[PDB]
């Protein structure tokens, strides 16, 4: 009986309650100690962890330290108190089923013990939690500390609560459902107290564990890609992997590439220009420079800021090339540059080898040379050796006729610098890629309606995430080997979306190449870190 | 133990009961406060909501406000009391199964909080409800109010009870059964009281939420369509959608079309007449007018009142046309009209283009012209420019030979005005269309027996519903995004039938085009609003 009535209740204490309160008087009187408060007499949600059938008996599923961030109201009280002492009560709620079976171990690890595969939890003083249990199992975490109280920001040695598999999960069916969800509920014990009030301006946890940076509208509203500034309408998985390093920021404060996160401008000053044909009338202007001549870019020397990282396609004559990256721009002379009036055109930029003779596409940035060839006729063609470009940052895709080529780019055309981390499918999970509807040259009126499927362009990660990750350091905010998981809820289903230590995003679709639409998406919700062996759910509307 | 014995029982109070009774004395003494009454010591049915496997953890299933309409006996007591105060007790009964799993959150939201996807119920003071639970979980709703009492008709700020998914519903089988039903039972608490008696003539809720308008006989007895005045014997689904706007009334007090809801008469005064052939003996009289010349119709100018909204079929010679709309009628001259004696015939009416030359069928009403051609020979043919028609409102279907053509109309032949809302299948639900056995011209004795299948004509919605909707305004009686659902019970099964904000009716048959017979239908029952993501049940007799 846990209702909203006057109620008798029973707030269960800890084993060391007489010595916890008495020695916590070094911080003064105990604060927020009152047993009739309704933040102390109820269980509230703390965390959910997935227990799958593919886990060893004794493998650790849920580990957490003694901390006031384990409860939503003691963490709220923690910003106005510079010190805490006392125990905590944990309740475990299993989703389960009648057909499922297997037990779990919940025990309080004393301080000074490593937590891992070698730890044997079944010989600790523990409680046993079935998969098919109705009434949730309650354990109490005593405050076993070498200090008198735990100051917030440096709590010292704290006990640890470890959830391990007592008997492995069995499903007598076979496939389909092969995982379960267990909910941890947390209530303060009798001896829990706060001491030594502080100003709430002081803060300890400033890394959300990459959380508050990805909210819901980011996907059903505002939100742009890393290649074009297009609105995100889809996630599309790729099996096998891909690599992106242009505006892709990892969880530390670093990147491997050029192009600071802003769609402003592409401007380069030194580099050679040419045009074919003996007649200087109605030709295609071709500009080239080598890799490593960008002195003005303070991040990386390999490219000007905003240069597209795609491989040049070899085309000649009056034919419009299939796919690619075109942008509107002009060529300008050096020595206090004023541009030439009679050359402003759409230009396709990219990476080649063997310019200006036999042009071949390139995969690696080392040994490559940046090329810039016009797709439309221009009445003047210059050939001066100091010359540069000025191309807008937002681009469109050049197409021969209408229809729909493919989602652009493909995973093999994307250029990488040396030393880049590659996405790899782990388990049944596979990486995703964020899609956006972009304008094209074969059809300017590419409204998302009739007259063939509209063109989709795919970038790696959302820009809000790039902006909110660039400033902060998250070297300990996510434990390697796991990913941080959000919970998307559609109108007729739900999905789990992960985020690794490398900036990549994962979904458990498996071997499928079908676009997933965020038309009916409503809300997202943080969950926390979860390991890579657990398959993210795919209970979609289909 | 809840029997019909003398009984000790326990009527569980609320947390603010001492201040709820004392401050509700502003309305005088508390009324209907007696703890031995059997309307206060028992749980009674309030609502049922469907919890499906396709719902996100934390998605809201059941929301309800603190109100005396939550109990069947306090709502009965509410018409004779102008004010109430006190709490309420809620009990949740799950159908469930042993093989099902997943939990729910029941919590009382304090006033001043929005209810939606952003609301997190799991951190409220709550109770947990399993899917496989036997004993029903009881929560108490305290009366947390900024006022002293809630006057009926304007209760002010009230607490809200929100049911959210704690762990998502899992079915280890696969398909087939993918939803569950949860029943909410409601009992008044200890401090519930009424104040300030009023005359029962005063009423607050006058919108049943479109409910009492659709009873059972409407389908197994009286009840007619919107096209012919035929008795309803079937519902037939269509996949893909359809549009009807003639006598189709949406949930507001409006329509998009002509034809007030009554099968009286079709009468038009101005329009041209003709007959082919040089001989004025045994010809087919052809009458035409343009769209927009109907001055006499006060609703819409596009047609006379009662004109059938079907596309004219092009036929010539002595052949009887297949399908269509024929009705008995005559042509009358203007200037205090007395009709011509020698022309009374069956006429096929409809919509064409390019009259009287190359006649083509029309889809949109704009740019069309109303046509009226006789199917049988008539000994006189007039050609006077002011002439009109007088055709009875009830019609029959013209057929070349007996047999059975198809159900008429098809979804593509039905004409629409510009600005019409179209039916669309959402989820596994699909729209239905009400069938009726109508007389034909190829076989007058079309009794529902032997000698081929009888002809079926289909209209959009039942007329009782059109009559009972025309007068009242239901702008808030059904929350958009959902539909109001009734529960049909046959002799060997049951079905859920929905009703949206546009007047369309839904059933969860899926991709099937099979007629469903209301021969063994017995009773219907209201349920309430239910969202469009939930699939309506199809446990039929087969």
């Amino acid at each position: 009986m846990d209702p909203g009535v006057v109620a008798t209740t029973s707030v269960v204490t800890a084993e060391n309650s007489s010595a916890s309160i008495a020695t916590a008087g070094i911080g003064g009187p105990p604060q927020q100690v009152d047993q009739q408060e309704t933040w102390r007499t109820n269980f509230y949600y703390n965390d959910v962890f997935t227990w799958s059938v593919a886990d060893a008996p004794g493998s650790i599923l849920y580990t957490v330290q003694h901390s006031p961030q384990n409860n939503p109201f003691t963490a709220v009280l923690s910003q106005m108190y510079a010190g805490w002492a006392g125990g905590m009560q944990f309740r475990f709620i299993v989703a389960g089923s009648g057909v499922f079976g297997g037990r779990l171990v919940a025990a309080v690890i004393p301080p000074g013990i490593e937590i891992g595969p070698g730890l044997e939890v079944r010989q600790f003083p523990h409680v046993v939690i079935d998969a098919r249990s109705l009434e949730p199992v309650t354990i109490t975490m005593p405050d076993l500390r070498p200090n008198m109280y735990h100051p917030t920001g440096d709590p010292g040695l704290v006990p640890t609560l470890v959830l391990s598999v007592y008997n492995n999960l069995i499903n007598p069916f076979g496939g389909s459902t092969s995982a379960i969800q267990v909910t941890v509920e947390t209530r303060p014990s009798e001896d829990f107290e706060f001491v030594m009030i502080r100003a709430p301006s002081s803060k300890t946890v400033d890394s959300i564990s990459p959380a508050g940076l990805l909210t819901t509208p980011v996907l059903t509203g505002v939100g742009n890609d890393n290649r074009w500034n297009g609105q995100i309408v889809g996630l599309q998985p790729v099996p096998g992997g891909f690599s992106t390093c242009n505006r892709h920021w990892n969880l530390n404060g670093s990147t491997y590439g050029w192009s600071s996160p802003r769609f402003a401008d592409i401007d380069h000053r030194r580099g050679s220009a040419s045009y074919p044909g003996n007649n200087a009338t109605n030709v295609l202007q071709f500009w080239y420079a080598n890799a490593g001549s960008a002195i003005d870019n303070p991040i990386s020397q390999v490219a000007p800021d905003g240069f597209p990282d795609m491989s040049f396609v070899p085309f000649n004559g009056p034919g419009i090339p299939a796919a690619g990256w075109v942008g509107f721009g002009a060529i300008w002379n050096s020595n206090s540059g004023a541009p030439n009036v009679t050359t402003v055109q759409a230009y396709e930029l990219g990476f080649a080898t063997g310019a200006p003779g036999n042009l071949q596409p390139t995969t690696n940035t080392s040994g490559s040379q940046t090329v810039a060839k016009s797709i439309y006729a221009v009445v003047t063609g210059t050939a001066q050796n100091p010359a540069g470009l000025f191309v807008m940052a937002s681009g469109v895709i050049s197409t021969p006729s209408a229809n729909a080529i493919t989602y652009t780019p493909q995973p093999d055309r994307i250029v990488t610098t040396p030393g880049t981390p590659a996405a790899a499918p782990v388990g049944k999970n596979t990486p995703i890629m964020f899609a956006s509807v972009v304008r094209r040259t074969g059809d300017v009126n590419a409204t998302a309606g009739s007259a063939n499927g509209t063109q989709y362009g795919t970038g790696s990660q959302p820009l809000p995430v790039t902006i909110g990750l660039s400033l902060n350091n998250y070297s300990s905010a996510l434990m390697p080997g796991q990913f941080f998981v959000w919970q998307l809820t559609f109108a007729s289903g739900f999905m789990e979306i992960g985020l690794s230590v490398d900036g990549y995003f994962y979904a458990g679709t498996g071997a499928s190449t079908t676009l997933i639409d965020l038309t009916e998406l409503i809300d997202v919700r943080p969950v926390g870190p979860r390991p890579s062996k657990s398959t993210l759910v795919f209970n979609l509307g289909g």
